[PDB]
């Protein structure tokens, strides 16, 4: 019979309402940049916009619904379950989000050549659809009877004085730990971030390879032309043009026709007189590659190597976010592991929960932060706005 608890609500309410003001405004910035930037209209954007929209709901629905259910206030049985399980919803929807676009950028980058007859903004659209009905079902599993309201605490009921059949509007009394610890965490949670890792390891190794690809049909290019200039036979000087020629056209597979075009004819040409036995014209008739080479294909290989890097940089920004997603709530669900694990343990302390619960509940309000900062489009539009609108 301590400090008031009116003292620690409080702080602990101000800081909510302070955190839901921040998820919905620049969530909402978020939102508005996509809607008047054609640049960020792409399917990858659309399940950054999914994304938004489930932490705009936090700060307009989950935050007043975390402050309601810390009341302990007396409602009914499956009224208290929606409140306390709403938040799932939003969680999961945003795991089908970051899971979603870790594939767009894995698909983007092992065959970017049939991307757009595959990833369409119709098909992107009827994905969103299906996984926010998923995020429902998953989020609400325990109103379909996984519950404790068939065992209510007879004690706490009575002291908040709850009508017949009420009871306290409490989150461990009302959601079972191995729900929360198995089907969510475990399954629901833990499973698809561990995919998420996969994916983006793939993604980052896909550019090691391909980069080095090229890398060796350039170094197989030059070499196999230095080899030219120094050989004294014709069928030496006709190896090291075979060798540079399967080289040259699968560098190609990677207005730029022309260079390659002119590359490989020129290779041909001097084929055909090593074939001849005329060693110094085919020396000479390929030593005419190197101004072909300084004018085209070096410029398509930086070009090409630009691109990547690109997509490299950019699949480091997204996987950022699915980091600051993990660091946020897993906390939350280690300390439940702890609870339902640990019988022995005495129960985490209640600051240290609350604590946990406003740091997930933070993580809706780091996103756009990254953007703005990671992505120049995204800087770029949100300069707009700010500046233009309403000054
Ligand atoms: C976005 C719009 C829909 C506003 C959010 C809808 C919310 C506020 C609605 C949907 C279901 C409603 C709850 C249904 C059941 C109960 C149990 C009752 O003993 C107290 C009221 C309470 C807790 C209701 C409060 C309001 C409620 C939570
Ligand atoms: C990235 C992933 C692996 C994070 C999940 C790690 C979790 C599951 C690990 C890390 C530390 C572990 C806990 C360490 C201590 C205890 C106390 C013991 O009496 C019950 C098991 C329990 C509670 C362990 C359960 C599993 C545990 C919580
Ligand atoms: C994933 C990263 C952030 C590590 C997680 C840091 C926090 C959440 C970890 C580190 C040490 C852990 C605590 C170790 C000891 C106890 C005492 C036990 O009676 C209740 C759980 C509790 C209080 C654990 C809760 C979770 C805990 C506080
Ligand atoms: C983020 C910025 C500050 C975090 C500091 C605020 C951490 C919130 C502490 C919550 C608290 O003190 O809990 C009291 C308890 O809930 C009684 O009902
Ligand atoms: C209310 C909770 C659910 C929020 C409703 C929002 C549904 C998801 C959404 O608004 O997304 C738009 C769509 O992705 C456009 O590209
Ligand atoms: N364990 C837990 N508790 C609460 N609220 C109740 C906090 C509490 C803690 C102790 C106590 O005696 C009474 C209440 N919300 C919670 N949300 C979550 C969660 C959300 C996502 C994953 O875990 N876990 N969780």
């Amino acid at each position: 019979d301590g400090a008031p608890p009116i003292m620690g609500s409080s702080v602990y309410i101000t800081v909510e309402l302070a955190i839901a003001v921040l998820a919905i405004l620049g969530n909402v910035l978020v939102c508005w940049a996509v809607w008047l930037n054609s640049n960020l209209q792409n399917v990858t954007n659309y399940f950054v916009v999914s994304l938004a929209a489930a932490d705009i709901a936090v700060g307009v629905l989950a935050i007043p619904f975390a402050i309601t259910i810390s009341t302990g206030f007396c409602a009914a049985c499956h009224g208290c379950l929606f409140i306390a399980c709403f938040v799932l919803v939003l969680t999961q929807s945003s795991i089908f989000s970051l899971l979603a676009i870790a594939i767009d950028r894995y698909i983007a980058i092992r065959i970017p050549l049939r991307y757009n007859g595959l990833v369409t903004g119709t098909r992107a659209k009827g994905i969103i659809a299906i996984c926010w009905v998923l995020s429902f079902a998953i989020g609400l599993t325990p109103m379909l009877g996984w519950n404790n309201c068939g065992q209510p605490k007879e004690g706490k009921n009575h002291s908040q004085g709850c009508g017949e059949g009420q009871v306290a509007c409490l989150f461990e009394d009302v959601v079972p730990m191995n729900y929360m610890v198995y089907f969510n965490f475990f399954a629901c949670v833990l499973v698809p971030l561990l995919l998420m890792l996969g994916v983006y390891l793939r993604i980052f190794l896909a550019a090691r390879r391909q980069l080095a690809d090229l890398e060796d049909n350039w170094e197989t290019l030059n070499d196999n032309l230095k080899v030219i200039e120094k050989a004294d036979n014709a069928a030496q000087v006709k190896d090291a043009l075979t060798k540079m020629r399967a080289a040259a056209l699968d560098a190609q597979k990677a207005d730029f026709r022309h260079g390659f075009d002119i590359l490989v004819g020129q290779i041909d040409d001097a084929l055909k007189l090593a074939n001849e036995g005329k060693v110094k014209e085919a020396q000479a008739a390929a030593e005419q590659l190197k101004t072909t080479r300084n004018a085209y294909i070096q410029k398509y290989l930086e070009r090409a190597r630009s691109t990547l890097q690109k997509e490299v940089h950019a699949a480091k920004s997204l996987a950022i976010i699915v980091g600051l997603f993990a660091l946020c709530w897993l906390p939350l669900h280690i300390i439940n592991c702890f609870t339902f694990f640990c019988p022995d343990c005495s129960h985490a302390p209640l600051w240290l929960m609350y604590l946990a619960i406003v740091l997930s509940h933070t993580n809706s309000v780091v996103n756009p932060f990254i953007y703005a900062y990671r992505i120049r489009e995204f800087r770029q539009t949100f300069r707009k706005i700010i500046r233009s609108h309403v000054l």
